[PDB]
This record gives structure tokens, sequence and C-alpha cells, in this order.
């Protein structure tokens, strides 16, 4: 009863799923798990002038995201990663921009935007040839090791690791440069997942295409292994204008595959693949930080 990842992806898409509440011009950079039978979604916010973060009130159906309460975090967790860390029975929210390059907080109740612990260092390193520094972290563990993957708006993807018994904790300053390409080809928004029922991991990376933002996919048999391009061009992307089925956006940008199991393995079911992404009206212009990003969901057509 197991499925494999397709070689060519075809999606159908929702329309815009929610509008930002008063004071925000964008909802961005989503991370999502199922918690108590409901969708739990964190994201970045932008007022145009500054970035923050928020969590939606839990909702059962994506069609009800539009009415879900939008709960601001009193301390910004930009480009967040949410998961349940089973070995310690604790939830983890990792993010960027704060006292360290990457940061995390912990909680026993991930629905509360302000129930998170004092911030702790996740990563303290620096990268060369990057205007942004380390950005868009994700975290993923197998049975043995916890991995940190991140980008740099510079064509590189980076990786750090620790024995899983040492997490939650600080990866420190060290990293491995695992991928190197043009800036456009490996830009940001890196995510990594375990493919359920297969000895395979899936990496997606946001790229800058001629037509807009899209995702390129890569596979590996191990988290410390080499990554093989899968659906890795604008014409044959993991998800993009070419195959999204979205009518409201030419961009498929920073989000998260829908994770039914909320745990640190980041496991996805290839039989039921869905992608919570950010998109925007093709007519929207102005400064990047003011762009009206919105949530959408892609569902894989099999
Ligand atoms: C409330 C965690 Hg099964
Ligand atoms: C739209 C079913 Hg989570
Ligand atoms: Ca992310």
């Amino acid at each position: 009863g197991t499925c494999a990842l397709p070689s060519t992806y075809r999606w159908s898409s929702t329309g815009v799923l929610a509008q930002p509440k008063s004071g925000w011009v964008a909802l961005k950079d989503f991370t999502t798990v199922t918690h108590n039978g409901r969708h739990l979604v964190y994201g970045s916010t932008s007022s145009g002038s500054s970035y923050g973060s928020m969590v939606f009130s839990p909702f059962t159906n994506w069609s009800d995201m539009a009415s879900a309460g939008q709960n601001a975090m009193n301390q910004a967790a930009v480009a967040p990663t949410l998961f349940y860390f089973a070995p310690k029975n604790i939830w983890v929210l990792a993010y960027q921009w704060g006292s360290w390059p990457f940061i995390y907080r912990t909680s026993s109740d991930p629905t509360d935007p302000n129930g998170w612990s004092a911030p702790q260092p996740l990563f303290t390193g620096s990268i060369s040839g990057s205007d942004t520094g380390p950005i868009d972290q994700t975290l993923i563990a197998d049975g043995q090791n916890m991995y940190l993957f991140f980008a740099g708006d510079n064509g590189k993807i980076y990786r750090a690791s620790m024995p899983i018994g040492n997490f939650p904790g600080n990866f420190g300053s060290s990293y491995t440069t695992i991928m190197s390409d043009t800036k456009a080809n490996l830009f940001e928004g890196v995510q990594v997942y375990k493919v359920q029922g297969q000895n395979q991991y899936l990496m997606i990376v946001e790229a800058m295409g001629a037509n807009g933002r899209y995702f390129r996919s890569f596979t590996a048999s191990s988290l410390s292994g080499s990554w093989t391009p899968q659906a890795a061009s604008e014409g044959n992307p993991f998800a993009g204008k070419a195959n999204s089925g979205a009518t409201w956006t030419n961009d498929i940008s920073h989000g998260d595959l829908v994770r039914d199991n909320p745990d640190q393995t980041m496991t996805v079911d290839p039989c039921n693949l869905q992608f919570l992404y950010q998109g925007k009206s093709p007519n929207a212009g102005g400064d990047y930080n003011s762009l009206p990003w919105r949530p959408g969901v892609l569902t894989l057509r099999r």
C-alpha cells in the first residue's frame, strides 16, 4: 500500500486561502503539521516595514483557513520550522533573526503563539558570498542524527548534523556545503522530508525562474548522502507555474509539504502529497518586503 514519488509532478491548486489580518500585508514562509486532527500553521508576517510571525487558530479543513483566527507572536520567529520532538516529548519552533543566526524555542502547547520558552542558539556560523547570511533553516532527524539544512540566497545549500541525543541544542558554527549552483538555481526556502514507505529523502529548494519562483526537487537514500536532481528545471519542476494548476499566482514560493505526522522525521506520504505554499498576484509590484504573499495548497494528482 506504499507509493513512490513521480518523475513528473502534476498538481491541482486552491485559490487564495486567507487574507492577512489588519496591519499585515503578507503571510509567508509557512510551516505546518497536523495536531489533534487539525491543521496547525505558523508563518512569517510582514507589515511592509517589519517582519513578525504568527500562528493560525487550528482548523480542520483548508477551506476554513479564511476564517481561522490569526494570532501574532509577541517575539518574531521569522521563517519558522515547527515540529514535535518525540525523544523529549517537546515541541520545537526554529527560526532566523535574533540573538543568533538560527534560534529555537520549545513548548508543550504549539497552539499558543506566546507559550514558547526563552530563545536558545541553534546555529552560530557564517557563510561567504551571501548578502543575507544563513537563511531558511529546516530541521530533520533520522533514527540516529539530527540535521540542519539551510540556504544563503547565493546558490548554495548547507548542512550540519549532531547525534540526536544532543538535541535540542546548538549545532555551533560548523557546516558542510552540500550543493553549489547559480544563485537563481538554488536560492532559498530549502525543505527536506522522509518519503514514507521508501528508503528515500526528498529535498526541495526554491529557485528564481523566468516566469516566477518555483521549486526544484532532489532525492537521497540517506540524510548525509549525495543529492540527485529529480524534478529540477523550470519546465519540469517539483512545483511551479508549469504544473501547479494555480490560476492566481505565477509564483510557487516558500512553504511546507503537509506533514500529518508532526514529528522530527519530517515524514510525508507520497500517496497523499500536498504543498502549503506562498503565492502572489502577478500584478503586484513594489519593494520585495511589501509584496502581498498569500497561502495556497497544492494537491498531487495521481
Ligand atoms: C497532543 C499531542 Hg497526540
Ligand atoms: C481539506 C481537508 Hg485538511
Ligand atoms: Ca521553511
